[PDB]
């Protein structure tokens, strides 16, 4: 059961608020806290200072995540990992994941550690400021550029 | 044609009959539009979780876009490379943006079935593939992991 | 004061006073605040787009900002580089945070004019530039691509 607000003009509800407390804004059945639907421009979060948008948690172990989609099956992920805070910085590593067809997740792409700030290529735990667990191509040569 | 709910006898949010709902906005642009200042939108999870941007369709790409003054300044999407199967398609692009807001093309490609990441590369078959320069602070080689 | 809309026997969106937005709580901090458990928001386009972060001027800084109990751990934002032609300033950067919320540096920094991608680098020269070491499990050599 919903509880939606219309207008006369189109007949059409705008927003609803569910029994358990769900708000959809171009749904009446929406599947999140705060559940919108549009074209192109779906929502514009506009700062009259620094600042933005913040994904946050309740605890230390449930992690914030900006996940992309399509048809509703993930694609990718920019996450705050798993990684135990266990004190100086440790735990808590930034991670883009990448997931297959059916939406299972199939890797961390990258991992920056934060204690240190390495950047780790398909490697969680960096160890160098770059770190790369694979292969490496570069089209003008073999060799880094001393900088 | 709109309805606003007022405090203080001020406007805070407003639907109009095309289903767009402002926040701090009496003429919103976007089916949903928040203003505020610093902190504007803040989405707290109780659980492993947190923000979803989603597309109706596969042919259609989710997108986070940064602007200033309203004009692309950068962009971290999930771009249009067809889904053939076996994981193809869909990978992740950070674009880069122009004073004017035209596209300048992806600094970075990421492919969703290799994870392999690509630097001024939109095909990459390293897991590390870099088209151009590469500097190293400290030398000339990698250091063998 | 504050309005609360009310289903069942629970508030569930509330407009306090100064014209916050609370989804799930009554005590937003925020111009939009939205508690939820797992899959909080989610934001559905039906062609390609999807979610905005702008700023009124040149100089603020767009940001999305990762929090663990409300200390910042992470930020992904447009930098405040002089916009001073040629597509110059307003740089992509990741930001790390320590334990208690402080900043800890831009572990990445991504140059619009350019597509320069830096590590650990505030101003790369290199496609990919790199302050510091570098580690590869494969070899010592990058394979000419």
């Amino acid at each position: 059961d919903a509880f939606s607000l219309s207008f006369e003009t189109n007949n059409t509800p705008r927003m609803t608020i569910d029994d358990v407390g769900r708000v959809g804004v171009g749904t009446t059945a929406p599947t999140s806290a705060l559940h919108v639907i549009g074209t192109g421009e779906v929502a514009r979060f506009v700062t009259s200072a620094t600042g933005g948008v913040v994904i946050d948690s309740t605890a230390l172990n449930y992690n914030p995540s900006l996940i992309y989609r399509k048809t509703n099956i993930n694609r990718w992920s920019m996450m705050v990992n798993a990684a135990s805070e266990t004190g100086g910085n440790a735990g808590s590593n930034l991670s883009i994941l990448r997931y297959d067809d059916t939406g299972a997740t199939l890797g961390a792409a990258v991992t920056i550690d934060r204690a240190s700030g390495f950047f780790g290529i398909n490697t969680a735990a960096p160890a160098y400021n770059i770190h790369v667990t694979g292969t490496a191509g570069l089209s003008t040569g073999s060799a880094w550029t001393v900088a």
